[PDB]
DNA sequence: TAGGTAGT
């Protein structure tokens, strides 16, 4: 009782009760998502929404509406609820405006060379004992520090040439906009922002006049492709991806980003005491500690064998073998190449010993298990990373028919293991300067699991049966494809990735029947969980009762999403909690500060029954252990909606959909 | 080339 259960504090705060709304009006259109006055939306021939107060003249922008019911907070669906007193809190209070005052006061901005980092904040309203909670959390943006008209040596001309690229409006650096137009001067739509500054910001003339400088009046109005209001170059900021920021840039702002979940803690309950509409403490919740439960794998003589973790799975110098092994792949010899970078072509002598160490350590295990071997006699060949095509250009000129490998080592790609699967050949780069560096094998170790998960093998898999016979992974996103399953056993072992094409927006229902009647997976009389980062819609509710009763199935759903607003201040892992129906999963531990998983909409459809399931301490736990069923190299989602996420990915970077691999669960994709 | 780290 003592060692599986902790208190610690989330970033909810109780909004006090003169800022809770005690009615919803009910209306609908007589005369798009209309966020703007804080509704919600449920559509009909008319659409009709609820509002968190009274339209008195129904009209306001004009668009025309009627009235239809009046109903008390307490009466309406949790969901909306939440959703109802955010509204009233952004649309009455301004709540947004003012939340951005508060952060630029605590956290303060951070210049490195030409880039400036500032943080704003994110916001959700979550319901518990009848009362109301804000989920308060801050995030960060780097833009180019000199404002846009200043960038362009104010010329309109030249600005003309940053059409279609990503910039901020300086007082709200949360939302980025995308520059569609640049036209004439209006000293009159300057004059329009400027006030807005002042008037919605509530901005001091001094603020404007300190951080602007002398307003230009002849300065061109421009407009951007997400909102029809107008915008002023001075007024904006160049946004950029973090990635795309130079090395030398990146681990100088590092500094500024990087904090514990605690240091952060401290940051959130600062700017809660700042705002008026909350409560200065943050919300106790009583976590689960997740049981650390064993993996299996194959003693020296065959057998299953319990280990609690993969870092000790290559360890030979105690001995483990693979759990399953492909019937293509079972005790072959295979067309292995070693691709060598021809800058560190100075340095080969070492970096043959390197892989022929690895491959002979291999072979102590490949020998009595009936893993594939690797054949590169004189397979050993050189390339070029910006040179970009030759290298394929001379492995197209190959023979090779049946499944190959190949060891790419490098001196600092996507593009080219894409292209090297084309001829049928599986491929796993290693960056020499890494791998020369390797203490006691670490990395040689991850190279192996990394390889094997590549060529199908199951080497390790779960010490527990789960209650589902299928557990899958489903992700909907140039080849008539709109999105794939990733298929699961009762022991977390890989089955089968499985593209899913379109007949058109690509749903659960017809996902689940193209499964059964295209995709040759019996799906009937069993027990399914899928795993999906989206939400169902109430059409589809009428439809997966009529699927799960012909079937005669037990069909679950739960919604896993990653980007959330949730934030535990505690340095502790392996620890899940529920707060307003939703499921907040930690599984990990990272050096700089990790962030939980959010978990709900759990449904069951039970040979035409639908039924509504609280998050339990049950699936945690068996999220849980599927996050730790990572064979590239634990992991922050279960394994199946992950290896979904990275087949999506593969697919918009156009790689090659081999069926017959993916039957067998090759992650090649990875 | 490992994992995680639409109001101017
Ligand atoms: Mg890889």
């Amino acid at each position: 009782m003592v060692l599986n259960k902790v208190t610690y504090k989330i970033n909810a705060y109780k909004i006090k009760e003169e800022f809770i709304p005690k009615e919803v009006h009910f209306y609908r259109i007589k005369s798009r998502f209309v966020n703007f006055y804080g509704g919600m939306i449920i559509n009909k021939k008319d659409k009709s929404f609820v509002l968190p107060y009274k339209v008195d003249n129904k009209v306001l922008k004009p668009i025309d509406i009627e009235y239809i019911k009046s109903l008390k907070l307490e009466y309406v669906k949790p969901e909306i609820a939440e959703k109802l007193v955010r509204g009233y809190l952004k649309s009455v209070h301004k709540i947004e405006p003012e939340l951005s005052r508060i952060i630029k006061n605590i956290r303060k901005h951070k210049v490195v060379e030409n880039i400036k980092v500032e943080s704003y904040c994110e916001y959700e309203v979550k319901k518990h004992d009848g009362d109301y909670y804000l989920i308060l959390n801050f995030r960060h943006t780097a833009s180019i520090t000199k404002h846009l008209w200043d960038f362009v040596n104010r010329d309109k001309a030249l600005l003309e040439e940053y059409v279609g690229k990503k910039i901020i409006f300086k007082p709200n650096p949360k939302v980025r906009y995308t520059i569609s137009l640049v036209d004439a001067p209006n000293p009159q739509k300057i004059e329009e922002i400027m006030s807005h500054i002042i008037k919605y910001y509530k901005w001091s003339e001094d603020m404007v006049k300190s951080t602007f400088g002398e307003i230009d009046y002849n300065q061109p109005i421009m407009y951007c492709e997400e909102i029809l209001e107008p915008f002023a170059p001075q007024f904006c900021n160049l946004v950029f991806y973090m990635d795309e920021l130079d090395s030398y840039i990146l681990k100088e702002l590092q500094s500024y980003w990087r904090l514990s979940n605690e240091n952060k803690g401290k940051i959130i309950n600062e700017i809660a005491k700042k705002l008026r509409f909350i409560d200065n403490t943050p919300k106790e919740l009583e976590f689960m500690k997740f049981n650390n439960t064993p993996l299996l794998v194959k003693d020296v003589n065959k057998n299953p064998t319990k280990i609690y973790s993969t870092n000790t799975l290559f360890t030979w110098i105690k001995i483990y073998l693979p759990y399953d092994v492909p019937e293509i792949i079972r005790n072959k010899n295979l067309l292995t190449y070693i691709l060598i970078d021809e800058e560190i072509k100075d340095e080969l002598k070492a970096i043959k010993d390197k892989v022929n160490k690895m491959f002979r350590n291999y072979n102590k295990i490949a020998n009595k298990t009936e893993l594939p071997k690797f054949n590169y006699a004189n397979r050993w060949k050189y390339f070029s990373t910006d040179d970009i095509r030759g290298i394929i250009k001379e492995i197209k000129s190959e023979f090779n028919d049946e499944i190959c490998f190949a060891l790419i080592i490098g001196k600092e790609y996507e593009i080219l293991k894409k292209q090297l699967f084309d001829l049928k050949i599986i491929s796993q780069n290693i960056l020499w300067e890494n791998w020369r560096k390797d203490d006691k094998g670490y990395m040689t170790n991850n190279l192996l699991i990394q390889i094997m998960g590549k060529l199908g093998i199951k080497y390790f898999i779960l010490d527990s049966k789960t209650p589902y016979d299928y557990i899958m992974g489903l992700d909907t996103g140039n080849h008539r494809v709109g999105g794939c399953t990733v298929v699961y056993d009762s022991e977390g072992k890989i089955r089968r990735i499985q593209p899913i094409e379109t007949p058109e927006r690509l749903h659960l229902p017809y996902v689940i029947e193209y499964l059964e009647n295209k995709a040759n997976i019996d799906m009937e009389n069993k027990n399914i969980l899928f795993l999906r980062d989206g939400f169902i819609q109430n059409s589809e509710r009428n439809d997966l009762k009529e699927i799960s009763k012909e079937l005669n199935s037990n069909i679950e759903v739960i919604s896993i999403r990653k980007n959330n607003k949730y934030k535990v201040f505690t340095s502790d892992y392996r620890i899940g909690s529920v707060f307003g129906n939703d499921g907040i999963f930690l599984p990990h531990k990272t050096p700089f500060g990790s962030n939980p998983v959010k978990l709900s909409t759990w449904l069951r459809f039970n040979c035409g029954n639908e039924e509504g399931l609280k998050i339990n301490e049950s699936i945690m736990q068996l999220l849980y252990d599927l996050t730790k069923m990572n064979y590239s190299a634990y992991l922050r989602i279960p394994a199946p909606i992950h290896y979904a996420d990275k087949f999506v990915k593969a697919l918009g970077k156009n790689w090659k959909i081999d069926e017959e691999l993916l039957k067998h669960g090759f992650l090649y994709f990875i």
